[PDB]
């Protein structure tokens, strides 16, 4: 399959740190509290809505040497943050009654889905591209943007989301 490529026209590196960021707008990823949780202890990956873009690293999920040198198009990944505050926290699917699956970090709630995600051509321009939920044993689900009622953009997971267009840029 074909290498997915940074902001600059890399080849994404397998373990490196890149700023995911919304194409359309240039928003980053967040982490805020949603719903009824704490806002010191935020546990819900968001779309930020004040200009906080969080670095991640980006990881084949087997882990098994060799592993790949870069990040490929439909290659099981594990997302996790690289920087303070959440340095080390992974991206999570949380089957989340009633809302349904959505992003948090991991380690938190029980119901979460067992799966990696993925990353696939976002649109046609070049760069670009969209992140999508694999379940184990399961078709894969676009992740795509809900707003709550109190304005947060959660990220969701499910067939019928529009994908959420996004860019990596080198950090």
């Amino acid at each position: 399959d074909d290498p997915v490529y940074d902001a600059e026209g890399n080849k994404l590196v397998n373990r490196g740190k890149y700023t995911i960021v919304s194409f359309s707008d240039g928003a980053g990823i967040d982490v805020v509290a949603t719903g009824n949780e704490n806002p010191e202890d935020p546990l819900s990956i968001v779309k930020s809505t004040r200009n906080i873009m969080y670095a991640t690293s980006i990881s084949s999920e087997d882990k098994t040497p060799p592993q790949p040198r870069n990040i490929l198009e439909n290659m099981r990944l594990k997302i996790n943050f690289a920087t303070d505050p959440h340095k080390g926290d992974v991206w999570s699917v949380v089957d989340f009654q009633p809302d349904g699956q959505q992003l948090k970090l991991a380690g938190r709630y029980p119901n979460q889905v067992k799966g990696a995600f993925t990353i696939q051509k976002g649109s046609n321009t070049p760069r670009t591209y969209k992140l999508l939920f694999c379940p184990v044993g399961s078709p894969c689900k676009n992740i795509g943007i809900s707003t709550d009622p109190e304005g947060k953009k959660r990220l969701v997971v499910s067939y019928q989301s529009d994908p959420l267009v996004v860019k990596f840029h080198r950090h």
